[PDB]
């Protein structure tokens, strides 16, 4: 292998793929990038076995070939090279030689034949999804995905279509067992009837990162075993979580009749204030709801109390309900306009939060005893 | 105790003092702020036993008195109160808790008695010495990176602040070393500094003083004794113990007669060191010859990095090793485009000087790569 490539091109590709590589990874080849030179392109692949990121850059290829080399180290070297440098990559020592200006690096390689192969058999045809739309699906819901390390059905984003309101919707649902987030859009042409898949948490994160540099649309492919996002030259192919996502429709309350509307910014500030008396990781807040008012109370585990009254629009029966303060603030953080609407049943039942300026989202909070 | 105080004033004081409080403490009272109300002022004190920060703000005092309350919690509450809120503090009720009320919010915080709060004595201090704030900032920022980060009460874990008579002119000087490298910065001694005993100011004290310098005025007042140092920043003050020990005779470590003198482009050199060090505890080899330094790094897993850097030198060739981070740290302090290095043999301390600041000196200790 022998080629020359512009620093900016090399850096752009390296930066895109190297994100998947775990810092704390133990199998040496999974710390590497597969470099594949052919024609007028250098291809770049990295993986953590669950997902693979690929990217391509233009290069002047004197001799085609394939090698693997340490990903973060290669990225860091190139980052530190002078602006505008042309970079020579040469594989008669067995190391990859990187030369630019008056710098020369020799990096140990591992054989390209030991690098894992992510198969894309079985995928649907490409479905073009508006990029901003996809970004909204993710940003409205991903906070509710569980951060646990397991391969449990809660540790990813359930992407599926539903036939509702005279329209098929492309819908994303996240839950960690404590709260739920739902966001949807009109189903793009070709998405209607995709199989429902649970996209892993890390895959969503990496896809969302790549979306920051994407064009007008992102191509999506789906099978029951895989998902693929294409962002022009870059692509992310991932396994999906094997199992049955819960019947979340059973959790999302339809009939909650105690409806309350409030000033979301003022309420969120009040919740945040009263929650300040606790330095504890988990902080519960009591909402004493009555006509015209919510009285918020937080207590810590060292005798401290905080109370705040917030005027709200409500004229039903009084009741008291508790929520994890962070989960409540997370919901208020998603609301796009000045009001939030809450729908309650009894203090033991799930609570619905709706956004009057976005009918395409739903949030569910599960109550607790403080 | 009963008073009202403007949120901005309360927040400014709380923000100044609460920084000293350790996130974890085994003694509960050390997590607290001492609030002392009298006249037209609320006084604020916090401590970690090594040092104390105090501050005062204007307040309307209905009933004077003293109490202690959790510091970070109080700070966070006030920070989240609405802009322009007047804040009521009441040791009121019959409830034993401090009551903080503002707008439609009410907090009750557990208190500990003011009589159990530690007392930092400032007996024996010199008179106040006014130091230009930017000058003090320079003394610190030029040297503090070289203070050891160890938890011990060893003479290396702080900044040696002292005066020297050099060439018949008295300088206020700061020296830091961690045993691997050294930093020195100095200024003309402000009026009153001439007789100060040399003191070793603890690393955390320097950090906290330097933080308060960010919001200070044109000058900072310094006071010194062999047991204590005090920095005054208007209404706020930081009083600290000093490290009890004999700072080394660092003049013996700072080479005077190193004859192999080399000048280079500091930015280009630093970028090159940073490049080659990428593959690496991390040592770099400098192969010095007329016109050039060849930089080499190897790791313990077959990786090699080499870069040639043009330099101004016409002496004998030699090879010398440094910790790459320590070298980059020095290049980070150099104020203009060139750095000057003075070498003796590969086993000897190396001097780095800044052509646009004669008031600093850096020493690097070589190593075998």
């Amino acid at each position: 292998m022998k080629l020359t490539i512009e620093r900016a091109a090399l850096l752009k590709a390296l930066g895109h793929v190297q994100s998947v590589v775990e810092r704390r990874n133990t199998i040496p080849i999974l710390s590497n990038i597969l470099l594949s030179a052919e024609g007028d392109r250098l291809s770049f692949s990295a993986t953590d076995l669950d997902m693979e990121i690929i990217d391509e850059g233009f290069a002047q290829i004197d001799v085609p070939g394939q090698i693997t080399a340490p990903a973060h180290t290669l990225y860091e070297i190139v980052r530190k090279l002078p602006d505008g440098a042309d970079v020579s990559l040469s594989f008669d020592d067995p190391r990859l030689v990187i030369q630019a200006g008056r710098s020369r690096f020799n990096l140990p390689v591992l054989p390209a034949g030991d690098f894992p192969v992510m198969s894309s058999d079985g995928l649907s045809s490409r479905i073009a999804v508006d990029t901003n739309e996809l970004i909204r699906l993710i940003d409205k819901t991903r906070f509710a995905i569980s951060t646990e390390e397991t391969r449990y059905y809660l540790n990813g984003l359930y992407v599926h279509t539903v036939n509702e309101g005279g329209e098929t919707k492309l819908r994303a649902v996240a839950t960690d067992g404590h709260r739920l987030a739902l966001a949807e859009m009109p189903a793009p042409e070709g998405a209607v009837g995709i199989p429902g898949v649970i996209v892993p948490r890390k895959t969503i994160a990496e896809a969302r990162r790549l979306m920051e540099s994407a064009g007008e649309t992102v191509d999506l492919q789906v099978s029951p075993q895989k998902v693929r996002f294409e962002f022009g030259a870059a692509a992310l192919t991932s396994k999906v979580i094997d199992g049955a996502f819960p019947d979340y429709m059973r959790v999302i309350p339809r009939d909650n009749a105690k409806i309350l509307t409030l000033d979301n910014d003022l309420f969120a500030k009040a919740v945040d204030r009263v929650a300040t008396i606790s330095a504890e990781k988990s902080r519960s807040v009591k909402l004493a709801v009555e006509p015209g008012r919510i009285t918020l109370t937080v207590r810590n585990m060292e005798a401290g109390q905080a109370v705040e009254e917030v005027e709200v629009d409500y004229d039903g029966e009084p009741f008291e309900i508790g929520f994890n303060a962070r989960y409540l603030l997370d919901v208020c953080g998603q609301i796009a306009g000045p009001q939030a609407e809450f729908r309650f049943a009894d203090p033991a039942s799930p609570t619905l939060v709706v956004d009057p300026v976005d009918p395409g989202v739903k949030y569910v909070l599960m109550p607790l005893r403080v």
